[PDB]
């Protein structure tokens, strides 16, 4: 619990079954991913709408009553060829002719088409204008099949390669499914730009962090067992609930990065393990204990700072949320479970292919730590005024406008709208329903108009105020319900919306009727407003459990508070930025992009991976510095080696992540840019500016008061591990006098009480060694002591010894043990035959020394406990007995039992 403790079980358990593990996760991920690919035709381009609000409900109410509005499917540009006009009775046979071909073949998919080409001698002015005056131009309208938005999209999809072949390919097609056809379509070339342009570049980075082609392909492996596992749970949820097709992209674009990064981190740290003197199966743990532990808490951390995003109403939101976390945590679980066993099974191997076969930056914090102040303020002020182009944000919804200005589809809708003004339209509406289930009135419906010309900013063509709020057109698909009636009305300025949605939701329904004030303005300000009355929660939610965690992570009350100042700071200063790009538009024209009001989910979106992007980054650096801190370093020096071990890393998973949102930025669709550069900025922030510079200064504010807690914090006692559990291992604790392997009396830890055959003689010498009535019997402090004294005697010999003496005085304490190991043993004058082995010992050769003990005749009949010290030898750590293999079923006194 808190505590290494199950990571040390399943470091050594996920060696131990290193081929099931590794065959079962990669069965499951490429099963899930072979289950997957199918999540394309079952995705949604619904969720942008706040599904319980009052415009919602108005459309419902709407559509349910007077039927969906089909006449804004297909709209299609219709252009004689030869300068002809559309008065040419041989041209329009031939492309009415195409028309009905086209209606007859696909009837499943398409209502028909309407248009004055159909009519030509009416008197209609209103299909009459459905032709330009020059006659060089006309539009018709081709409502298609479906019950649902969806559906209606893969009906025109089906239809669109023979529709676009009407009048000899010189047919326009716009309106609202050939520009959802488009703005879906940006994911497949965002998605081959990232598998083609993304993967050999991150291929490339990773194979100049290591030198090797194994250890560089491995993270790589785990990003794409990531992506398909976690495209299949993705699949898997669209069995419950609606997924979003902006969902898929994510995944690549957050969770593959995340997932290599992870991989990069594990597989750097098995190596140190490695090159430290650990063989596979320790190097294994060790990396499980430490780096995977960093993988999980990491997980949790942006696991915890995409949750509040569900606190948002729109499912665009929640489907986003449900891909990052399944991203994030199959990345985490792979990269502790595929890629350890993987390591399990090549150990060293990973370097065994290299280039040949496919073929004081360190005082740079010093001069800001003595002038904390001198760049500290600087940027402290620059980061702040690039907030204040946050201050000046516009919110939209969804429009031609999301594609590049160059786009066929984008320019085809924009000809429409010039060639043929007036049929867009987006109007406010009034829906009314009698609660009773009478049929409404004309009173009431002139008593309703009558209320909504109290409001002003309505359009007004026909001059006359008892030609506004006209009825709603009905269809076929409409219930026709007398109970239900709706009138709309455009408005004259369109940035009035929120407002005037208020004035006709001000006013007094008439005899008992509820209105329901509608239409696109509606649905997108209530979203709007949905998203802002909820974000102060989500933020207080989001910044209280980072901070938590944080607690926990650190150990510090101020540092918590110190680095969400520094996301707060990253975050304000990076939307504020983006603001300045997409807003006002400085770098439209070098992307070709359209400066335009931003969407209000992908704020929420920035937000929290924005900010889960800065905790996760400064977890891993400050963490690391306070481990320091408590090793007994000083507060500046802390610092220093927090930047420097996680230096290389930060900025080579900082790298990857950045090739990964650099191929996102030249997306068609102008919000995937928004989010893709809100990365850039925000890594490029924390890589920089605060890592190298605004944390190190603003971590001297203060020598030693950063760190401080009450007693409510971490105990590290360490338990830290001595000599005395050393030997308790290899040679037995026992509290009451027992025969050893020779049939000697012994106790406590291998101390020989005496050669006699006697117990009660036995019992003599314990009674005169702990000093008291024994029985044969003594507690594990008398036992301790009594080793003690052993111990001293051991040393005392030693130093006594001139072939030991050197040796001995050479070493350091851990090494020290081992060696007293070896003299409690077989004895100092047995000892003292390894000379060449004592020598390279002496001189810190550890790994020679360690090859040439296991060539002993010591080796040979004690290999456990043999391999046990040599290992302690080549390390200096005490993990060669923090962790054992169980048994010791032989125990044999010890050389120098010492006596009163
Ligand atoms: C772990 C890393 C890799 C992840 C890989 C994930 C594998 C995906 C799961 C394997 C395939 C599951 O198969 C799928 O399961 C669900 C079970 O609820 C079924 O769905 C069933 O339950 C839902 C519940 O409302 C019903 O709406 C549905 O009509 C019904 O058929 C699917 O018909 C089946 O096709
Ligand atoms: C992502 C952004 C999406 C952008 C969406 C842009 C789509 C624009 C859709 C334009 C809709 C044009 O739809 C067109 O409207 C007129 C009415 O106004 C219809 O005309 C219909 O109503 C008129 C009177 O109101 C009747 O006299 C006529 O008999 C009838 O056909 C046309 O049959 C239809 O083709
Ligand atoms: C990256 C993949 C993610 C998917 C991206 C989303 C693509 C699908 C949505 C594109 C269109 C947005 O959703 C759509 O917006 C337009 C206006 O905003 C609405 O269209 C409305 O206004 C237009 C004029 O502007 C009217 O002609 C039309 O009668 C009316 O319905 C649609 O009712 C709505 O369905
Ligand atoms: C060990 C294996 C390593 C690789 C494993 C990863 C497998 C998954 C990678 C590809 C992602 C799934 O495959 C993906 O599915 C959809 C539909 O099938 C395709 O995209 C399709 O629908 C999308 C939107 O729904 C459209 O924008 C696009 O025009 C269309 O072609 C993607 O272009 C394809 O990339
Ligand atoms: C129960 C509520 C809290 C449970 C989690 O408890 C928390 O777990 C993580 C990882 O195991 C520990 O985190 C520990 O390892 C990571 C690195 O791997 C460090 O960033 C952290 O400084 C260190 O303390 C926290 O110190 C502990 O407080
Ligand atoms: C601390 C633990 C961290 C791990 C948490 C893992 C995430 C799992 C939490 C799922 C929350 C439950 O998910 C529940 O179903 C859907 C999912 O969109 C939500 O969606 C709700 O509104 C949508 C509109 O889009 C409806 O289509 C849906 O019928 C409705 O349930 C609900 O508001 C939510 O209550
Ligand atoms: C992690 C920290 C998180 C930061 C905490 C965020 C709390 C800030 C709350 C501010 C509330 C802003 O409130 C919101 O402002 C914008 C304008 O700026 C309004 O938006 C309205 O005005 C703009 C400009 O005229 C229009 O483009 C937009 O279509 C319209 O809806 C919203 O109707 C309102 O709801
Ligand atoms: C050939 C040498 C390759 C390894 O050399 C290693 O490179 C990385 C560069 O990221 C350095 O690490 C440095 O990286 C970035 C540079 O922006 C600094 O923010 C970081 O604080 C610093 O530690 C190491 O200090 C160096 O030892
Ligand atoms: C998607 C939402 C809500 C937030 C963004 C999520 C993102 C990119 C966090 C940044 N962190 C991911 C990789 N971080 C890397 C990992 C390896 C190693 C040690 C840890 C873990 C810290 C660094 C260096
Ligand atoms: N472990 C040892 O020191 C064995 N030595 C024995 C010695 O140094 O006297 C022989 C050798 O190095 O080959
Ligand atoms: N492990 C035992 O029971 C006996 N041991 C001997 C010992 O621990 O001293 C054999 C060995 O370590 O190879």
């Amino acid at each position: 619990f808190q505590s290494n403790a199950m990571f040390a079980w399943w470091g050594r358990t996920v060696y131990q079954f290193r081929y099931i593990v590794i065959g079962v996760m990669v069965a499951l991920c490429l099963g899930g991913g072979v289950y997957g690919i199918s999540l394309g035709n079952h995705v949604t381009q619904s969720g942008f709408y706040d599904e319980g609000s009052q415009s919602v409900a108005a459309s419902l109410i709407g559509d349910e009553v007077y039927g969906r509005d089909r006449t804004s499917h297909v709209v299609a540009i219709l252009t004689p060829p030869d300068d002809k006009k559309v008065t040419d009775k041989a041209w329009q046979k031939k492309v009415t002719e195409e028309l009905d071909q086209v209606v007859k073949d696909h009837e499943d998919q398409i209502v028909g088409w309407v248009g004055w080409l159909k009519a030509p001698d009416t008197t209609d002015p209103t299909v009459s204008a459905m032709k330009t005056q020059d006659l060089r131009h006309t539009f018709i309208s081709i409502p298609l099949q479906g019950d649902d938005d969806d559906e209606i999209l893969k009906n025109y999809q089906v239809v669109e390669p023979e529709l676009q072949q009407v009048n000899g390919g010189d047919i326009r097609l716009a309106g609202l499914n050939p520009l959802a056809s488009e703005l879906t379509g940006t994911i497949g070339e965002d998605q081959k730009r990232a598998e083609v342009a993304a993967i050999p570049l991150v291929a490339v980075v990773l194979f100049f962090v290591f030198g090797t082609v194994i250890a560089a392909a491995l993270p790589a492996i785990i990003g794409g067992l990531a992506i398909a596992g976690a495209l299949g749970i993705m699949r898997l949820v669209a069995e419950f609930t609606p997924v979003h097709f902006f969902a898929q992209p994510v995944v690549t674009l957050i969770g593959l990065g995340i997932a290599i990064d992870y991989g990069l981190f594990i597989v750097s740290r098995f190596r140190e393990e490695i090159a430290e003197g650990y063989d596979t199966e320790a190097a294994v743990r060790r990396t499980v204990m430490t780096s995977g532990r960093t993988v999980v808490f990491s997980a949790v951390i942006i696991v915890a700072s995409s949750v509040p995003l569900l606190l948002f109403p729109q499912g665009f939101l929640k489907s986003i949320t449900y891909a990052i976390i399944a991203s994030v945590m199959l990345a985490a679980i792979l990269s502790i479970t595929v890629l350890a066993a993987a390591l399990a099974i090549l150990g060293p191997r990973v370097d065994a292919l290299g280039v040949t076969t496919l073929l004081f930056w360190g005082r740079l914090v010093n001069v800001v730590m003595k002038r904390p102040i001198a760049f500290a303020a600087p940027i402290l002020v620059v980061m702040v005024l690039l907030i204040i182009p946050l201050g000046q944000l516009s919110l939209g919804g969804i429009s031609e406008k999301y594609l590049p200005p160059d786009n066929a589809v984008r320019q085809s809708q924009e000809q429409f709208d010039k060639l043929f003004p007036g049929f867009r339209t987006e109007p406010l509406t009034l829906v009314m329903k009698r609660e009773d289930g009478e049929p409404i009135t004309d009173a009431q419906i002139a008593d309703m108009r009558a209320k909504a010309l109290t409001v002003s900013g309505f359009t007004d063509p026909d001059n006359d105020p008892e030609k506004m709020w006209k009825e709603r057109p009905a269809n076929d698909s409409g219930s026709k319900d007398p109970s239900v009636r709706v009138i709309q009305n455009g408005l004259e300025n369109r940035n009035d919306a929120a407002k005037k949605i208020d004035e006709l939701r001000a006013l007094q329904p008439p005899h008992g009727i509820e209105v329901f004030v509608g239409g696109t303005p509606a649905l997108e300000q209530d979203s709007i407003h949905s998203l802002f009355d909820k974000l102060p929660l989500m933020a207080l939610i989001l910044i209280v459990t980072t901070t938590v965690l944080m607690f926990l992570a650190f150990g510090s009350v101020v540092l918590p508070i110190k680095a969400a100042l520094m996301s707060a700071l990253t975050l304000g200063s990076t939307m504020g930025i983006l603001t300045w790009m997409f807003v006002d538009g400085h770098g439209s024209g070098l992307m070709n992009y359209t400066p335009q009001p931003l969407m209000a989910p992908m704020i929420g979106l920035i937000i929290a991976v924005i900010w889960g992007l800065s905790t996760d980054y400064e977890v891993f650096l400050v963490s690391r510095m306070v481990e320091a801190r408590e090793r007994g370093m000083s507060t500046a020096e802390a610092i220093r080696i927090g930047t420097a071990t996680t230096g290389r890393l930060i900025t080579g998973a900082a790298l990857i992540l950045a090739v990964v949102a650099g191929a996102f930025v030249f997306s068609d669709l102008v919000m995937m840019k928004y989010l893709a550069f809100g990365l850039l900025i925000a890594l490029l922030l924390d890589a920089t500016i605060i890592r190298m510079f605004l944390v190190p200064a603003v971590m001297k504010l203060l020598g030693d008061d950063c760190w401080w807690a009450p007693r409510w914090m971490k105990r590290v006692q360490e338990k830290e591990f001595n000599i005395f559990e050393m030997l308790r291992i290899d040679e037995g604790l026992r509290l009451k006098i027992y025969k050893d392997t020779e049939g000697y009396y012994t106790i406590g830890i291998g101390h020989l009480l005496t050669k006699s055959p006697s117990l009660n003689a036995a019992k003599s010498e314990l009674d005169k060694a702990i000093g008291r009535n024994t029985n044969g019997v003594i507690t594990k402090d008398e036992a301790e002591k009594l080793f003690n004294q052993d111990v001293d005697a051991a040393v005392r010999g030693i130093l006594r010894n001139a072939k030991l003496k050197p040796v001995y005085d050479s070493l350091d304490a851990v090494r020290r043990a081992a060696l007293i190991n070896m003299v409690f043993q077989m004895g100092e004058t047995g000892v003292a035959g390894f000379t060449n082995s004592l020598r390279m010992l002496q001189q810190k050769r550890w790994d020679e020394a360690a090859v040439n003990l296991a060539k002993s005749r010591w080796y040979n009949q004690t290999p456990n406990r043999a391999k046990r010290v040599i290992t302690t030898f080549r390390t200096g750590t005490w993990d060669a007995y923090e962790f054992h293999l169980g048994g010791i079923k032989a125990f044999h006194h010890h050389h120098h039992h010492h006596h009163h």
